[PDB]
């Protein structure tokens, strides 16, 4: 399969399929050079699958550890010491952390070079699309970065076959977030397929729901590309979730699930949406989520206070200030579990 962006122009393709690693060469021989940035662990995993390929390998730290100024400066300096030109290209081979980072390198290298997204994780079906890239500050998640449409996104589904469950759980929180944004329809549907840990962990039919999720975000970002409207909805649970992640050092996805339950509660203490908190808590339990596990600076805020993406009812998403009280009780109400 192959989806694509629908902007007036300057649009990139999104090749999603098993073995899509093949479409890489059909771009390469058009760039001066190509600096393939790959996650340290991912390298170990697929060091051989990329030997087919003007291309120079750059091994970057494992996951979330690569998104720092230090690593940003280092990586930039190293690449510039290779007399690169504007017609060079960065090939992000790894997960969201790796793509965010490399994507920021390629966005700033000479005010912008060519960017190729090669997502290898489930959560990366989200991170690889949308054009958001960046690193972290001693202040929080994603405070420095930019919007840089990659030249192309090449998603080879064969990459998933090696993800431990922890990452399947982390990444599924995103496949689920998107279904939630598809209203009560695509939701109860996905819950009815991935009903337990076994089906999830087994990745059966995951392909179908990953494409469903890319297809979903692809509409939002084509629409509100600079997050000045509906793209704000994608921050569902990232309010409490970006705070939770950068604080317990738990998988991003895990923290998104928690910000999602949290968001439902805050929606009920405010809109009395009559959300079945106990329903979502058991779904997390049946899936295998680890039930054992700042917001004043998020990117949907203003000089007034907090700003959450609350669901009042399926197909009725809002965004609005929330007193730390409704939050104070929401994070004690969520303690009930
Ligand atoms: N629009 C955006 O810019 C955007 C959207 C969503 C999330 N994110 C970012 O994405 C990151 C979280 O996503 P992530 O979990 O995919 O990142 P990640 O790079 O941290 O990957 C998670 C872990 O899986 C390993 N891994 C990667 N490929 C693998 C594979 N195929 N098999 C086995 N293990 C593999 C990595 O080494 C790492 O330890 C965060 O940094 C988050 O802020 C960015
Ligand atoms: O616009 C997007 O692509 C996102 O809202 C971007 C956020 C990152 P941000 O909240 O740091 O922008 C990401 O976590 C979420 O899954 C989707
Ligand atoms: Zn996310």
């Amino acid at each position: 399969m192959k989806l694509q962006t629908t902007y007036p122009s300057n649009n990139y393709p999104i090749y999603v399929e098993h073995g899509a690693i093949k479409y890489i060469g059909t771009y390469l021989n058009q760039f001066d050079q190509s600096f393939l940035l790959i996650d340290e662990y991912v390298n170990q995993y697929f060091a051989n699958k990329f030997d087919d390929i003007n291309v120079h390998k750059v091994i970057i730290p494992a996951g979330e550890k690569t998104k720092t100024f230090e690593q940003y400066q280092e990586t930039l300096e190293y690449i510039l010491s290779h007399h690169v030109t504007r017609n060079t290209a960065i090939i992000a081979v790894g997960g969201g952390a790796t793509g965010d980072f490399a994507g920021f390198v390629a966005a700033t290298l000479l005010r912008g070079v060519h960017f190729i997204q090669v997502p290898t994780t489930i959560l990366a079906h989200d991170s690889s699309v949308g054009g958001k890239v960046g690193i972290n500050s001693k202040q929080g998640k994603n405070l420095i970065g930019a919007f840089y449409r990659p030249t192309a996104v090449i998603y080879d589904l064969d990459f998933l076959k090696t993800l431990p469950f922890k990452q399947i759980l982390s990444g599924y929180a995103e496949v689920y977030k998107h279904a939630l944004l598809n209203g009560e329809s695509a939701t109860q549907d996905i819950e009815q397929h991935f009903k337990d840990r076994e089906i999830l962990q087994s990745l059966n039919g995951m392909d179908k729901y990953i494409a469903k999720g890319i297809e979903t975000k692809l509409d939002i970002v084509v629409a509100d590309e600079k997050e000045q409207g509906v793209r704000k909805f994608l921050n569902l649970g990232h309010t409490f979730g970006h705070a939770v992640e950068y604080y317990h050092k738990i998988p991003h996805g895990h923290a998104v699930m928690v910000g999602i339950i949290y968001q439902f509660i805050v929606a009920n203490a405010l809109f009395d949406s009559k959300h079945d908190i106990s329903h979502y808590i058991q779904y997390l339990i049946q899936l295998g989520y680890p039930l054992d596990m700042y917001m004043l600076s998020d990117k949907k805020n203003d000089k007034q206070g907090v700003q959450m993406v609350l669901m009042r009812q399926f197909g009725d998403i809002v965004v609005q200030h929330v007193d730390q009280l409704t939050l104070q009780h929401a994070c004690e109400q969520l303690k009930t579990y």
